[PDB]
């Protein structure tokens, strides 16, 4: 089961930010609201926006920030890469313990999808190898955030900025740097060739074994390098020795050596699944990490 | 592709989760106003689990036997009663985080969010579909009982599920918040069989409407059917028969696409009888049955 983190600590931070006729979401931590800087653009700016030039011309009173029924007074603003930081006169009392992190491709995070500053859904996503995410984001979702929770600390890793023509999504970390080669201008942008997160597929196969599903296993083994040759042929990410180590606990628990599971996955890539399904799925799932699988077995 | 299982934000429910302990048995409870709701089998020992005498077990209990805690803070119990398979513990403090709420009993095919909890602490949130045999495919471990399933409409939380047990096949069973089990199950430590599962027809039809909304409509044909005729055919392919309520909840998607429900039923009947023929719908040769008409509207139209 693809499981998201409980979203309560993040819901208490979502606000609505408006400039002119553009409305999106902001993240209110302490006395600062973070949001995508493209809220300051008009239609006639969106194609090549000189954001520093646009921002020096804005006044504090041009930003309308609403937390529920309350308006928050903006008392200063600055820009950090693609994120606007609005200083407000009030501290958010619901601010959790938090940090800002930049996640690696193949890592997963929960998305709290918001519209008009109101949370609407929560779901799990992975940072794709090509630095897109396969999200569910509609108009007005910008400023929705992705996060992980460790103990009582919320680690914010993603803020939503745009959709690509293929229907996948792109955004930044909370320092405002995009993941991937994307730019916050209103243009049709393609991503690099995506690849499949091999260590995650292996984690998921182990999960299927842990739940009594093992039709895809076989008697064979493979070397790491020979596996990686076939993996790259099928546009799967290479498996590193650190990946093999990370899979150690699932390997121990199931009694199935990592390179044995690699030989199972090699068979599935070359032979297909031929009708069969694994954990309900007709496709190999690659948005469960080893940690995710273990968190949900313990 | 295009669609994913999306849960409701869990914060309003997180603010109601507590733990309820009898002896060394700890499970989760739901604290709303000055009442805590939880599975009655918290009052059981292992010697009593094969066929507990819940009525006698409850007479032996007093208020001071129940440890209710929000985090590490004890909530004093001032009354107790049993309603079907749920224990209702009156407490001396009204939960200040109580949302607007209602208790609803859902129908098979309906989806809901589960906030999986252990020792009163949330671990994760995910969407579940109530199968036609009244089981769900949850991710529940020991200590998860009392976790709840819910939907959120406006600012109102509709609680529909409380978790009680696992079946030999690995699926899960539970009650509504009035303590009435979904399906033929009972809260005893015994092996119980779920009915053979079937495919959720109304959700498959929702999925076909979703495909049409997205411009994927090769499968629409020029014919219609009666509901009875479709139901008789559908049963032969292990699809659930449609109810009048199912026809009604497809109303909004029917109006959005202009395709009458019974016309879509005729298109589905042809897929069942003739198969996909190596074709796909929304990228898959498999028909999805875990997205309700409401789920589809939420993700197509927001
Ligand atoms: C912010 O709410 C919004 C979110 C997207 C709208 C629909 N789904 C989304 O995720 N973001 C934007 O509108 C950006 C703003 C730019 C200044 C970055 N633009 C955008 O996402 O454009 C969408 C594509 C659609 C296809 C296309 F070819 F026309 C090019 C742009
Ligand atoms: C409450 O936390 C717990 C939840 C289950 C533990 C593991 N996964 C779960 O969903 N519920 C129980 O332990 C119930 C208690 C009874 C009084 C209802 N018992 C139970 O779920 O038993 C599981 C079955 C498994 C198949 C079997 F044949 F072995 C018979 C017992």
């Amino acid at each position: 089961r693809k499981m998201a983190f409980p979203s309560g600590k993040v819901e208490g931070c979502m606000v609505q930010v408006t400039c002119g006729t553009t409305t999106l979401n902001g993240l209110w931590l302490d006395d600062v609201v973070y949001c995508p800087r493209h809220v300051i653009c008009t239609s006639e700016d969106m194609l090549n926006p000189n954001y520093e030039d646009l921002l020096i011309r804005k006044s504090n009173h041009n930003f309308l920030v609403q937390a529920g029924n309350v308006q928050l007074r903006v008392i200063g603003h600055s820009m950090q890469n693609c994120v606007l930081k609005l200083k407000v006169d009030t501290a958010n009392p619901k601010t959790p313990k938090y940090k800002f992190v930049r996640i690696q491709p193949g890592q997963t995070f929960s998305v709290l999808a918001c519209y008009n500053g109101s949370p609407s859904g929560v779901y799990q996503c992975a940072m794709r190898p090509n630095f897109t995410i396969k999200g569910s984001f509609l108009n007005g979702s910008c400023g929705s955030v992705g996060f992980n929770i460790d103990y009582d600390c919320v680690s914010f890793c993603y803020m939503h900025h745009m959709e690509l023509p293929t229907g996948v999504h792109a955004g930044t970390d909370l320092e405002g740097n995009f993941y991937g080669p994307f730019v916050d201008r209103q243009t049709a942008q393609a991503a690099g060739t995506d690849t499949t997160i091999t260590v995650n597929v292996l984690a998921w196969l182990y999960a299927a074994v842990i739940n009594g599903d093992r039709w895809f296993l076989n008697r064979f083994t493979t070397t790491l390098n020979d596996f990686n040759l076939v993996a790259m042929k099928y546009n799967y990410e290479p498996l590193t020795q650190d990946h093999v180590d990370i899979l150690g606990p699932l390997s121990a628990q199931t009694g199935i050596a990592v390179l044995d599971m690699c030989a199972s996955l090699k068979e599935l890539l070359q032979n297909g699944m031929n009708g069969r399904t694994i954990l309900g799925s007709a496709l190999l799932e690659d948005e469960f990490t080893p940690f995710d699988v273990v968190r949900q077995c313990s």
